[PDB]
């Protein structure tokens, strides 16, 4: 029912750098065009959180809208003798990378945008663990997690994964545990927030308030097929901007709206508002939260 999945919150950039043979269909989204780093993102049942929160930010957008930073280095050379910084971090991940990306990023312990990546033309394996000769290769880069992000100052500098039972999830170490242990690959939610590292999470509450900020809205315009359209350009009830525009109650709730002298036609975005999680009890802004598959190591006896 949402047709406006490809209007994107913010630049709407999903591309990585180093990466920008398909920027004319990737910087920005918009509803016309092929993103080998975005499309994968709307398979049904691929990207189920995504999904839900689809109005929220990739990984990439988040980046580009510099809420999320780039790791350093911010791609790893999977080929390279004697290693790379990703490969820990990469190897307790559970992944599936289609065929022909050169590229695949992921958001790392410390809260960056990290990249695992091979030559040309080499292809990532299925487990995205290494490379492989392969047509063509596809221009972008594989989103390793299901996530989405938001901007926020809530500082989480105190908030650490706190996990009953748990020894090792993924490359935290969460304590002392000398017996012995049972080993399983685990979906496991997560969240990074201002100033912590990723905090993994036994169970997953999120809740979201709604609003009539500007990334609530998605405005779009007729070509001369719809294109996005920036709402910044609309003036305010009682404000000024440089176009017309018209929308739904919402938007007129709060912007003119000019009707039939109007360039655009702006709607309130379904499940777009501020996302909190509760963390150890307490609800918290995350910039960005989601799953990822990892080995969970617990006690046993």
């Amino acid at each position: 029912e949402d047709p406006h999945l490809r209007n994107r919150p913010g630049k709407g950039h999903n591309y990585i750098d180093g990466m920008t043979q398909e920027d004319a269909t990737c910087k920005p989204v918009t509803y016309a065009g092929a993103c080998s780093s975005f499309d994968v993102l709307l398979e049904k049942g691929k990207f189920p959180l995504f999904q839900s929160y689809a109005h929220h930010r990739t990984l990439l957008e988040a980046v580009h809208d510099t809420i999320i930073a780039k790791a350093d280095p911010p791609s790893c050379d999977l080929q390279s003798a004697h290693g790379n910084p990703c490969m820990k971090e990469k190897l307790v991940m559970k992944t599936h990378c289609p065929n022909d990306y050169q590229s695949a990023h992921y958001l790392n312990n410390d809260g960056k945008m990290a990249s695992v990546k091979c030559p040309p033309k080499y292809e990532l394996t299925e487990d995205c663990n290494f490379c492989r000769q392969m047509a063509s290769l596809k221009k972008g880069s594989y989103p390793l997690q299901d996530l989405f992000c938001q901007s926020s100052e809530d500082d989480g500098s105190k908030l650490k994964t706190k996990m009953k039972g748990v020894c090792e999830v993924g490359v935290q170490a969460l304590k002392k545990c000398d017996g012995q242990l049972s080993t399983a690959h685990e979906v496991v939610p997560f969240a990074v927030f201002k100033n912590s590292k990723k905090v993994y999470l036994d169970k997953l509450d999120l809740k979201t308030e709604e609003n009539l900020l500007p990334d609530s809205f998605v405005c779009f315009e007729h070509k001369g097929e719809l294109k996005s359209f920036d709402i910044s350009q609309c003036p305010k009830i009682g404000g000024h901007g440089s176009k017309k525009c018209t929308g739904d109650a919402a938007f007129c709730s709060a912007y003119e709206c000019t009707a039939q002298y109007a360039n655009a036609y702006c709607s309130h975005a379904n499940g777009s508002g501020i996302v909190q999680i509760q963390v150890s009890g307490v609800w918290k802004k995350p910039l960005c939260v989601g799953y990822e598959r990892v080995v969970v190591k617990r006690e046993l006896s």
